[PDB]
């Protein structure tokens, strides 16, 4: 098939950049590079979502069109998925895993603040600004994530009727959120290590029952030129009680991301890609 | 205020039947009498849930009209409100009790059968067509109703990624329907009895921990004239675990429903009410 018209009437599309697709393309008005996202036939609300979030660490949506299938104009990220930085066992050096866990950390931050959960957080969904190391990250992929209701109507009431299961979840509710701080956690496993910590590769422990149990594979070899301050945070967000999990507030104020000269260049490398207008004193 | 131009016209408004606020009104095209449910400012919901669900123990919806306030015309059930049946410690002939929930059971398996969880089950929410002792009823107010996939979806990928909080949910998913089982019971305890089961009257346990222990007020003087079977039904969906608990098969396959002159006083009353065409052989 042929790429809709309203579409080719302001971008010229050219080559794929991934696979779901994505697409370099050049918006016509400004001759500059975009990405275009192709999901083929929520994705209504995915988009509702990305345009009222306003964060540096979050992917921010040019336009959209609703055709044979969706499109999705997004800034295009030069360097590309954090997956590909961390297959083959490749590991980043300890000092870019903070700068880019920092940076999650916010988004992520961001979305909680605004009553939203991912749900999907992996390498797959975090876009780097350039092939330099040190760069600017954004989470991508909201195609899962949900907007935080029914309990608390159901508790205004006396629960005469109400049935004991409802009652024993009021002691867990409102912790949905901790999903994305597990994945997190994951995330900086894989980033620190060049490997993931629960999976079926050796082991005749289930993927299922090592997620359950918390009982990471820890190989002290690959770990012993990680600093225990990493470890320890990792640790922190691997915590199989939700309750309990460290929050993102949290992680932000381990002393591992206490390091202000991480700090100084994610805030040198936001001034840098910004193009403001004058501004009175 | 007035009531909107677009129900005057079709309908003469009369007196008030209950208290949201039902209204008696007559269909000036019919010249019969119809109620008139007013609920003030998912009612838009409520509705496409009411116009396709098509069961004679399930409260019907003739019209509907969205102005300053939500307008929702529907068959009169003369008899009123169950609970009216059921206050002061009036109580119900056993056999009363069954026709009625017996109905309910075969409503409430209807709406599971759909998709369609309803979670607020209670007397005020079941309408009597009569005020004769056998009559039909039908379930009424779908205003907390859910539609039974997000686990599902998350189970379709590897669960690399994935916070065990979901996986241990795994084992419980599917349930929700079982609230309805257990509000079911109990109504037939109050039906039965005269009083309901869970209550801060007399007794320190609090209503909560009376719930989740499952330990109703259990007043042998009260019960003695009521059947083993009728209060083995009882039992049998006031059970605390959901996956236990009887569902609505169950409780229609129980020896306290194989009562054959009571289904027989049903079909007769459902017949009574019908208007059909004519039939070819
Ligand atoms: C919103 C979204 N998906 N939503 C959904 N699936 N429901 C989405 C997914 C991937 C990209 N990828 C990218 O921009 C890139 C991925 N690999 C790349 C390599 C080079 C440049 C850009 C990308 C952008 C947006
Ligand atoms: C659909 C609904 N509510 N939905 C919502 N609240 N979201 C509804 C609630 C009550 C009635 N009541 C009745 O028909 C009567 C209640 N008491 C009566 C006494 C005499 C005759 C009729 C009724 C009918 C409909």
């Amino acid at each position: 098939s042929v790429y809709p018209k309203a579409l080719r009437d302001e971008y010229i599309m050219s080559k794929t950049l991934g696979s779901g697709e994505v697409k370099l393309a050049f918006e016509r008005k400004t001759c500059k590079k975009v990405a275009i996202k192709i999901i083929s036939k929520n994705v209504e609300t995915e988009i509702e979502i990305l345009k009222k979030l306003n964060h540096p660490c979050i992917i921010k949506i040019k336009n959209f069109f609703d055709a044979e299938d969706y499109y999705i104009v997004l800034e295009l990220m030069e360097g590309g998925e954090l997956f590909d930085k961390v297959v083959g066992n490749k590991r980043l050096k300890e000092a870019t895993c903070k700068l880019y866990f920092y940076q999650m950390l916010l988004a992520v931050q961001y979305l909680h603040e605004n009553g939203i959960i991912h749900r999907d957080l992996k390498p797959e969904n975090v876009l780097l600004s350039s092939q330099e190391e040190d760069c600017l990250i954004k989470i991508t992929d909201f195609g899962h994530s949900k907007i935080l209701t029914s309990l608390m109507r159901t508790l205004c009431g006396t629960p005469t009727y109400l049935a004991p299961e409802v009652l024993v979840s009021v002691g867990t509710a409102g912790y949905n959120r901790a999903v994305d701080c597990w994945s997190l956690g994951v995330i900086l496993f894989i980033c620190l290590s060049g490997y993931p910590p629960f999976s079926e590769h050796r082991t005749q422990v289930s993927l299922k029952d090592q997620i359950t149990s918390g009982k990471y594979n820890f190989i002290p070899e690959v770990w012993a030129e990680v600093s225990e301050k990493a470890l320890d945070l990792v640790k922190k967000l691997l915590v199989v009680d939700p309750k309990a999990r460290f929050t993102t507030e949290e992680a932000l104020r381990h002393p591992w991301l206490q390091d202000e000269d991480m700090k100084r260049k994610f805030q040198d490398l936001l001034s840098e890609e910004n193009e403001s207008t004058a501004l009175p004193q």
